[PDB]
């Protein structure tokens, strides 16, 4: 099973200048809990944005060009990325925009954080047909001293 996990600001913005400008520790904790001990697939730009391997996960990087770091697994196509995960129950695709576009048709589950923040950005999460997805979990949180915006955790499953 393939799942996508992302955090979206207003208008589905996910990034600006290869960075995420907000800081929501609660959302990073949610990301870690839902990805630990699973393989994660990312594109090369997101790998450079993160800057280091994510511990406790098999890190698979999509790039057309040879890898430059043997701490992670480099693959050259979607089918190769899936094969490199092996026979696991759940594969997590962690972006960015181009990678999300390619895996969305193959995904059965979306883990979305909706952040109440207006961000000028240059990368967006793909348009997804709402009729195709059922919301199976949602949890709203007001802003607090650690998290400066309100946010909504949602899990959607393909109908
Ligand atoms: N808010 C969130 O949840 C979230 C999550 C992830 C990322 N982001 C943000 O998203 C932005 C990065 O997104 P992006 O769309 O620019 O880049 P991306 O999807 O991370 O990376 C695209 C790169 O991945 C490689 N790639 C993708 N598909 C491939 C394929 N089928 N075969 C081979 N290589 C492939 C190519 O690398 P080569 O040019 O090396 O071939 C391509 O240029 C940043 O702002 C980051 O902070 C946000
Ligand atoms: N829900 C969600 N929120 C995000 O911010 C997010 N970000 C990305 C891409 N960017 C990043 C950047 C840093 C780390 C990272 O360092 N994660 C640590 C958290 C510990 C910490 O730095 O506080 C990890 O171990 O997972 C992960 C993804 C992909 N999916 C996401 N999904
Ligand atoms: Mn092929
Ligand atoms: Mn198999
Ligand atoms: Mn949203
Ligand atoms: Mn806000």
């Amino acid at each position: 099973m393939i799942s996508l996990i992302a955090a979206l600001a207003v208008d589905r913005v996910i990034g600006m200048e290869n960075a995420m400008p907000w800081n929501l520790p609660a959302d990073l904790a949610w990301f870690k809990r839902n990805t630990l001990n699973k393989p994660v697939i990312m594109g090369r730009h997101t790998w450079e944005s993160i800057g280091r391997p994510l511990p406790g996960r098999k890190n698979i990087i999509l790039s057309s060009q040879p890898g430059t770091d043997d701490r992670v697994t480099w693959v050259k196509s979607v089918d190769e990325a899936i094969a490199a995960c092996g026979d696991v129950p759940e594969i997590m695709v962690i972006g960015g925009g181009r990678v999300y576009e390619q895996f969305l048709p193959k995904a059965q589950k979306l883990y979305l954080t909706h952040i109440d923040a207006e961000v000028e950005g240059d990368t967006h999460f793909p348009d997804y047909e709402p009729d195709d997805w059922e919301s199976v979990f949602s949890e709203f949180h007001d802003a607090d001293a650690q998290n400066s915006h309100s946010y909504c955790f949602e899990i959607l499953e393909r109908r």
